[PDB]
């Protein structure tokens, strides 16, 4: 019973995924030596269940997916390589240490030509953009992990696939690292193609960025842990905020825009959230003013957790062609204001406090374990483009790191499985609808009765 | 010469003050003994001196606070009772635990009570919530943010106030809490002299803005000063990751910008500070922004939420509610940038509403010992019957202050000061030539750039 | 970036599927309220149609069951903590009492006081009874509430204990020792037919522990040894050939201390104990850091260096401080180079304790709560004699036999310990072209520097 | 009745201190004006009263420092130094980058130039390696411990360091650090006098341990105190999970246990605070502990470093060393619990030294304000001439402060003041009936418990 599921990509470009598709792109022949390593593609299961220990076990799926390493042998020649590296789409914590990470593995492990870094997403790589290209060097990254957002800056919005091409020639660049999302990856792919096209040596590499880890082929991408530390810090207030009240709520949004991995993690973390509200999980008004209902009948204070992508089935573009939301935690705090006037009866006193801490948990720095999971995806990343990978991106699979091809990535996305253990503890800890919530509290007080006398006793036998 | 300045109150009750005014009113007699401590001391309010010894400036004098030798109410027989209103802010569960650990461990009073959810604790329907706080209640509260006892917005009544008070056997009611609050200690230290009862009403003033009169330092503040610089190195990231990227980011400053000046400077991020001392218009910060744009593809602006009140067109306490400048100034700025679309080719705004982040989080330190060290204090000095008053801190020192001096006055930034004086460095100014002034910066640059290549060559061999 | 090796005290020799099996309390047959047979998992997902594993070995997977072999309104649970304090303890007391508690509303719950001193006929006495109020807030502390000991107890007072209090079953939190004491109580309790499950919740802050990539505490302790570094960076760069020695908790393994040499990027020096080398080497690589910087960072593990010199009450043998020793050896040697280095500083910090008595992180926070329910879901099911573990991203269930005769250990080809290899100092780089080929990238930088700024002007 | 109270200094300068004395050398004249501003405000020393207007009970004035409508260096010709020197504090960078910006920004001054390594950068040796600040090399400096400057121990011959101010073509030398420094400031500004040369030498004061006189607060001691009660946190941890389990931390306190005490209250957690203030024997901490024992299965212990330097038996500049008390007191209370392992079954000594974690360590934001202030500040009155002097904080204002006088008193303690009185209330006390105590103790909880089952039956 695990905790996520997959599920077909709005904008899939395969239907169907085979070995081959997951087989990854190489830049044609490895001739150079590797300095680092001063011989043949591993592989690993992408289902470890098997069918059918007696004679050996074998996997419930045909699948399996490339591991990541250092190779004997690479494709482009060290001394003269020039590195690209680009940031695009929202910000997300450790951006500064893939892009720190990406530099110094370059510059101290294949003593690379040059490192550049392009300004603000793929704009950086148009003619105009170009112009503002800087060189990284040690003394450049050195210290960058320490910040949030991306020292390259990013932006949103497509270039012309010639212009950026002509940029990555112009400067002679071998390898471009594409660090952002969906939208951010199939630009990789359109650039790759374009180079080839030209016959360009060049590898398009992507570090996948998404701070909701619903990345496909992931179990972990990074950020995440940053942003569960951070959610759950915000989660502490909503939980003061409404415990300083009589019939309080704490609403407080979370990021999860096509999925709750982020708003489950903090809801369980935290211990503190009555409610939890997920795009995997579509309820009502109705029905969240109930639970709202059941939790008011044994408790003055009520902390709600929606991710982002919740509810927008509730009511009524950017510049990248991505869908905008609706604000649910601006929609959801005015309906829970309506329902507790419309009930001043029931509920005399009552206030709602909203709490929208995106920006905090997306520009903050990386967590230790974070920075550390930066850092090894970058060096990875590092080592398989220099051996001629290109057209995928690294992840991250059953504490394994694996290179997987755009278009598979692009084709599917991770998601809540509420039959999982993730989502069977927020059911768990939240309230629940599907209880007699008379004999519940009775059985509540009971509890508690019990509990203090046991309390009583021990303090008189004192 | 001050980074403070004094101010008339929205609703002052003196409008002149005099050393009578100062005096604390303390209940009749003082006939038992402090276990504690098995006459009154003064300091100067201004230590600056005129024209032998030196002489002040200011014929006033506030009484020092401390633990007395005799006290009024009788230790073993007296019960504490604590209340906390208005707004959350962090230390109000360290006031909390050190009114009742010293109520009990120091003078082992009788009893401790903690009425829920503010007034409303206090009247008739609340009163049967009151809670008693022992040992065990309050022993782990200072690492939690908020108030266990809850706290709640608009009036109730003195009369029934003061039934539960005396119901109960209340001898001191500490009162947490703003300017609202201790306008209510008087009402209900005035209805319990009515009746002539034995009562104490002691105030321990709750402002996380530092905007109180007669005060240098309120508790929380220097925890929200931390917080805000969270918010703006966030806000800080959110620009520099953007060309011609704006964060803008509301603190809390209603009537005063301590808080939004202190975070300013301590974060060396801010490139505009706005604030309700200085109130200027939706021409010149957007002017202030251009400059900025002129020399950087970043812009943090920081603003207090008393700032453009007057930028467009009540509580259950009866406050008047503040217009969000923080959602208007977002939106002025967005239309700003996209009627420049020219200038600025791309550009990105991103608003922080850091706002109950800070207001809910659990105290620094510093703040913890200093919630301790006033309710401590606070307990000596309403055991010694004093009443009608609220503890404070002024120059290194702790001091008592009549609710009528101190809700008279409020204390707000001097614009000449060194603190706003380091805004204005810091900040993009209007009176400098943009050109010259980036003329003389890029050369400053040159310079460094040139002294680094040399001491690089200066390297190899 | 892991290996397997023999433990110092291995109860297999070899490990077969049907040590793999775990064992199971006779029969099931209460439903269960949560839910109003056994899957697996490959040992190794390599490969050698459908892909086989280049392993035989599968592991039961844990998980929530139909039916439950003890009856949940009069099942007692109680809970231990022994051994060392590791930041996660409350997380699991709480969520072994609340997922009893809330979820199989079982009779009581019993927090055993002092490891398993508390379960001896003295011990006894100081049992508490943990309910919703007790544990509500406990997680937001290090160290454990119900505390621990070191120290051996006599099996037949432990197991008189859990009869005469109606244990049903007794969860085990600690380490390879804590996991040994519970097979013994295991079997006590079966020779006297008692219908009791053993089952244990791992606890090592090192991650050395088999069958799993992930122990509680263990990203916490990461956390805050980085931290630990800063400040020994903070005190290397403060002073001319200042040396910042900082030592980490691995005993067997170098785990935390490679994770948080890279996490860091401030190591220049990590020593681990899956590397022995001499004080001559140390030395060596510290003259080399000197030769082109005025600091050094100097990360050691606990396990280090034991060779380089000359038991607890639980018959643990006591380290020498290697912490201690190095520091020492490091000042010698800079004294005795006075030419060389003139002036020079070594400071040492030990931040043992701060990382094994501080809260868990909001991650570990929620693997703790989610190891602790999955313990109760199978020990309610019947399972005993076994730990809980997570391996390539999920729970299993893994006999304690297996998991105390094999542990994890740092593999020197793997991945982490290259990017330990790339960031620290190097033997094998000649110093002088090593440099001459370093401030040459510096030249090359400083005049892309000037450049752009003059392109500035105007 | 304060928490502090002055005392003579180790070294004094001065018996007896005089209006004269407290007033502040000036270089001759004002010519230039302020870009900045686009006569001297005094404060008493002390705002009590006497016996129409108050008169203070002391004839004392300090001067407040203040931006300067005339300046005597010229702005866009004057060059700023700026050396550490002495152990690490939080807020060096702070203050580093506070100089140079306000340098640079206010008063556009022609360079700023950073010693390394403390005074030795100013040696004929040492001079080579310094180096010039601008915007760019200190932007984000405020966000590292340390200094980047660098720090030393041990003198260098003022003629040398005058013979590189004059060389380097400095008019203000800024000197960060201690009691140490500041007395060699007063030097280099006496040779640099007998040379006629233009300089003015300005300290900005550096002691964790706020035991400065003349100050009521110094930068990176309430960054300490932060971190301290982290500490303590974590010898509490570490306490209440054993058995007769004592958590002693020792903190910062050489002289004054303003660290020490100020931690103590803010955690709630110490038992026993051990500060120089209060030198008792190891017999009454002995009889405290028992105390603490006799109701309490844990004990926290807080000693400052410069307690018991009395129970037993110098660096390069000439401080006397100290018996490190940590360690000592560890094995006393060792050495106690063992010779009592009657009374006390099981029990555990843990002890945390967070020494450099404290000291290494970034500011808090409320420390940055306060170091950019003062730096800020420093640099104004320098401009405008002052020199031989400190920038200090009195009663919220801003003080000038001549070294003579500041290095001739010291702060400390107040066993009769608040705060002391605070740590009496929360630590466990000797002169009280250890029964009747006790028993009022368990009687407060029976009454407690009764309320608590009412309340819950109701
Ligand atoms: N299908 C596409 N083809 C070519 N370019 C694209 C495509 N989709 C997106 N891009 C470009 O890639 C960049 C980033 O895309 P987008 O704004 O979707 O961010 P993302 O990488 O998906 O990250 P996030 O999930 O944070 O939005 C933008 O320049 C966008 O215009
Ligand atoms: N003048 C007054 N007389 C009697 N009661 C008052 C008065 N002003 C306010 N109160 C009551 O005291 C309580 C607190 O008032 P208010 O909500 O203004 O808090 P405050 O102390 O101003 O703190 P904050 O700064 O958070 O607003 C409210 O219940 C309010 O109705
Ligand atoms: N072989 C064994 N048989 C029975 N009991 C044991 C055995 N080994 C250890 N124990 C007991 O289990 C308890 C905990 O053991 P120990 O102190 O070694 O902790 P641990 O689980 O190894 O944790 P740590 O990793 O901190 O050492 C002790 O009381 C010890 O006496
Ligand atoms: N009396 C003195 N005359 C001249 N130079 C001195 C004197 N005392 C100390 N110094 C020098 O000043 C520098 C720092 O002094 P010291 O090491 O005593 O630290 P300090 O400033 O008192 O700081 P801390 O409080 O950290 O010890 C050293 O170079 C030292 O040699
Ligand atoms: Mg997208
Ligand atoms: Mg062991
Ligand atoms: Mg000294
Ligand atoms: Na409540
Ligand atoms: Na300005
Ligand atoms: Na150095
Ligand atoms: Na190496």
């Amino acid at each position: 019973r695990v905790t996520s599921k997959l599920v077909k990509a709005h904008r899939a470009m395969l239907n169907s995924v085979t070995q081959e598709d997951l087989k990854v792109d190489r830049l044609p022949g490895a001739d150079y030596p590797n300095p680092s390593k001063k011989d043949k593609t591993d592989y690993i299961m992408y289902n470890p269940r098997p069918r059918d220990s007696s004679e050996n076990p074998v996997s419930v799926s045909p699948l399996l997916c490339e591991l990541a390493a250092a190779r004997s042998r690479i494709h482009f020649n060290p001394t003269e390589t020039t590195i690209g590296i680009v940031t695009c789409g929202g910000i997300c914590p450790g951006l500064n240490d893939v892009i720190r990470s990406i530099t110094l593995t370059g510059i101290n492990v294949y003593n690379v030509k040059r490192v550049i870094g392009f300004r603000f997403g793929y704009w950086g790589l148009s003619k105009k953009g170009s112009q503002t290209a800087i060189e990284l060097h040690r003394g450049r990254v050195t210290n960058i992990h320490h910040y949030g957002g991306t020292i390259l800056g990013s932006s949103r919005g497509p270039q012309d696939p010639k212009e950026m091409v002509d940029t990555l020639e112009r400067l002679g660049v071998n390898i471009l690292f594409t660090v952002g999302g969906d939208g951010t990856q199939r630009g990789a792919l359109v650039i790759s193609q374009e180079a080839k096209r030209r016959g360009v040596d060049i590898s398009v590499f992507g570090v996948p960025k998404t701070i909701d880890n619903d990345l496909s082929f992931s179990h972990r991408t990074f950020g995440f842990q940053t942003a569960v530390e951070k959610a759950v810090q915000a989660i502490r207030a909503a939980y003061a905020e409404a415990v300083s009240a009589n019939y309080g709520v704490g609403v407080v949004k979370l990021m999860g825009r096509d999925s709750g991995f982020i708003a489950a993690q903090a809801a369980v973390a935290s211990a503190q959230a009555n409610i939890c509200l997920v795009p995997e999980n579509p309820i009502s008004e109705q029905e969240v003013m109930s639970l709202l209902e059941r939790r008011f009948c044994h408790s003055r204070s009520c902390v709600i957790i929606v991710a982002e992508g919740f509810g927008q089935d509730w009511g009524r573009y950017d510049a990248s062609g991505n869908k905008k939301l609706i604000d649910i935690g601006v929609i959801l705090t005015e309906k829970v204001k309506a329902f507790l006037k419309a009930n001043k009866s029931r509920y005399p006193d009552s206030t709602v406090k909203y709490i929208d801490p995106s920006y905090m948990i997306r520009a903050c720095p990386p967590s230790a374990n974070d920075a550390l999971f930066c850092a090894t995806l970058a060096t990875l990343a590092v080592h398989e483009a220099m051996a001629g990978a290109t057209g995928c991106i690294i992840a991250m699979r059953h504490n394994n790191y694996i290179l997987v091809p755009i278009k598979v990535a692009t084709s599917v996305r991770r998601v809540l499985d509420l039959r999982g253990q993730l989502w069977r503890q927020v059911r768990e800890i939240t309230v629940d609808l599907g209880s007699d919530v008379r004999l519940a509290r009775k059985l509540e007080i009971r509890r508690e009765l019990e509990a203090i006398n046991r309390n009583r006793d021990r303090l008189h036998e004192e």
